[PDB]
């Protein structure tokens, strides 16, 4: 089973995770082997059956995924009323603030391998039929071996192809800011920013600007320029991730075969 019985874990830190979350870190005790170190959501008392019912569908997903690039479901603990989310640790944590606390210690082909990684979780991903909605280097982990995995699949939902909600502005798409129409064309979108915050190693978005500048001047058609050291296929790759119309950006497929082919022959 993947249920855990709440004596196997050892919890060393607890965070909150906006309102109603918190995420922990610590270790799981797995019979016959070393303990696991692991990371840990959980819903904090005094939950709605909404809230516990979005969580477990969130979990179920997630248990679902098998690939390099997807974080790993170690299991849940969904027992006496308790709801938490047990997954693989990542020594490394989030992208955009390990970037960030390394700024410069990585070669370009390094950081494209980091990308080509997202790249791979996100078609895994669109392929099965899911939009994730919330892709941003924060939403990213990095393990030991510099492996980069999707993670937070909170917001993710199955397509029919868009999907609407009854937002993080500087990641989002403009149709899924202005008419929350999500699709995977407005994931590729994310993952252009994406691309942007890793070349420029954890740099905020639209740094210069405020969230309604951001907006208009999007609309307008303003997009994100080269960070310092990106070669032009780089930036080229981001822009057509950034059409205007989403019918005309690249799917995951497309972005995966174009990153893994300036790894074979880098320019």
């Amino acid at each position: 089973t993947r249920e855990i019985e709440a004596s196997r874990i050892h919890i060393e830190k607890i965070i909150g995770s906006g309102d109603s979350g918190e995420v922990c870190y610590g270790r799981l005790r797995v019979p016959g082997q070393r303990d696991v170190p692991v990371a840990i959501k959980a819903l904090k008392a005094g939950y709605t059956e909404r809230q516990r019912r979005d969580f477990l569908s969130e979990a179920s997903i997630m248990g679902q995924f098998d690939h390099p690039n997807i974080i790993r479901l170690e299991g849940v603990v969904t027992r006496g009323r308790l709801a938490m989310i047990v997954t693989e640790y990542m020594e490394n944590g989030s992208l955009d603030t390990f970037l960030r606390t390394h700024d410069g210690q990585f070669t370009i082909m390094q950081l494209v391998g980091m990308l080509r990684g997202v790249g791979a979780g996100m078609r895994y991903l669109s392929d099965l039929g899911y939009v994730h909605r919330d892709l941003a280097a924060r939403n990213v982990l990095v393990d030991s071996n510099l492996v980069c995995k999707v993670s937070d699949f909170g917001l993710s939902r199955v397509l029919e192809a868009a999907y609407t909600t009854t937002i993080p502005i500087r990641w989002t798409a403009p149709e899924a800011i202005a008419f929350r129409t999500f699709s995977s064309a407005s994931d590729v979108w994310s993952f252009g920013v994406v691309m942007w915050e890793v070349l420029a190693y954890g740099e905020r978005p639209y740094w210069n600007m405020t969230n309604r500048d951001v907006i208009s001047s999007v609309e307008e058609g303003y997009r994100l320029p080269a960070p310092m050291g990106c070669p032009h296929a780089l930036h080229q790759l981001m822009l057509d991730c950034w059409h205007k119309d989403r019918a005309q950006r690249p799917r995951f497929s497309q972005i995966v075969s174009v990153l893994d082919a300036l790894i074979r022959s880098p320019e």
